[PDB]
This record gives structure tokens, C-alpha cells and sequence, in this order.
């Protein structure tokens, strides 16, 4: 069976961004528990996680339009255009991949200075895209209730295992 709405599942992926740098994660010892088709986490990924059966394992790109990855204006500063000495010219509206203290960093200049540029990583909204590694644990279809409520009914576990079992468990 497909992942598709109203069918809960459990998926665990890696949210890091085209700089490379990691910004959230759901590990696969615990996925993250949502209910498809109710809008649980964002936009892109639902979506591209749609037509996938448990099992199913790799890495997405989608924009912060429709991912996480808002605004941020720490992304946004000005470099003196020496570093970018293997750079044609330094215009505006010109887009390049930099390497910064945060790695690369795929910037676009809005302006140019005496001597040095105005690079935003936020272009329309932000523009940043996230990579997500998706790793679907599992899928079920929900048990109206689950639907009638918009979530997981019981997802989040007591304690981390229920039957650990010492015994010969093949009689």
C-alpha cells in the first residue's frame, strides 16, 4: 500500500539545508508520527512523500516557499569583493555559489559598493531549499478516529519497546 490521504504513517528524514549544514532531524529509531493529507508538517515534502510505500529511502528538495527555511537575515550580509576574486564582475542580480563561514552559500547580489557587495540568500521569500532524507518507516490506513481528530491517535510511545522477549519465541 501507498502513502496517500487520510492513511497515517510514520516516516523519519533529515532536514539540512543546500549549504550543507543540518537544521532539524527525525531519526529512524523514531519517525516522525503524522496523519497524510491533513497538512501535519509542510507543503513540498507531503506531497513528494505521496506514492512512496514504506521502505523507501531519498533525499528531497524543496523550497522554503514550501518547506521550512523562512527569512533570515542573518543569511543576508556584505563581502568584500577581494574574496571573490575568481568572480567575473561583481553586479547586481548576480547569482553565484560562495563559500562563507557557513560554507557554500548560493547568494545573489542586490548591489555593489566601493568595495564590496550586497548578497541575500533570501531572494523571494528566503528561496533557500531544504533537503530532506526521507526514510518511511511505515504506513497505515487510519482508524476514522485518527481522521475524525486530523492526527495519530497513538503514536508516542510509553517507554521504547513492549515485547522484549528472553525466550524461544518460535514454538
Amino acid at each position: 500500500m501507498k502513502v496517500a490521504k487520510d492513511l497515517v504513517v510514520s516516516l523519519a528524514y533529515q532536514v539540512r539545508t543546500e549549504d550543507g549544514v543540518l537544521v532539524d532531524e527525525s531519526p529512524v529509531s523514531a519517525p516522525l508520527d503524522y496523519l497524510h493529507g491533513h497538512g501535519s508538517l509542510i507543503s513540498g515534502l507531503e506531497t513528494a512523500l505521496e506514492g512512496h510505500e514504506v521502505g523507501d529511502k531519498f533525499d528531497v528538495a524543496v523550497g522554503a516557499n514550501d518547506a521550512y527555511g523562512q527569512y533570515d537575515e542573518n543569511l543576508v550580509q556584505r563581502v568584500p569583493k577581494d574574496v571573490f576574486m575568481g568572480v567575473d564582475e561583481l553586479q547586481v542580480g548576480m547569482r553565484f555559489l560562495a563559500e562563507t563561514d557557513q560554507g557554500p552559500v548560493p547568494v545573489e547580489i542586490t548591489a555593489v559598493e566601493d568595495d564590496h557587495v550586497v548578497v541575500d540568500g533570501n531572494h523571494m521569500l528566503a528561496g533557500q531549499n531544504l533537503k530532506f532524507n526521507v526514510e518511511v518507516v511505515a504506513i497505515r490506513e487510519a482508524t476514522e478516529e485518527e481522521l475524525a481528530h486530523g492526527h495519530v491517535h497513538g503514536a508516542h510511545d510509553h517507554h521504547h519497546d513492549h515485547d522484549h522477549d528472553h525466550h524461544h519465541h518460535h514454538h
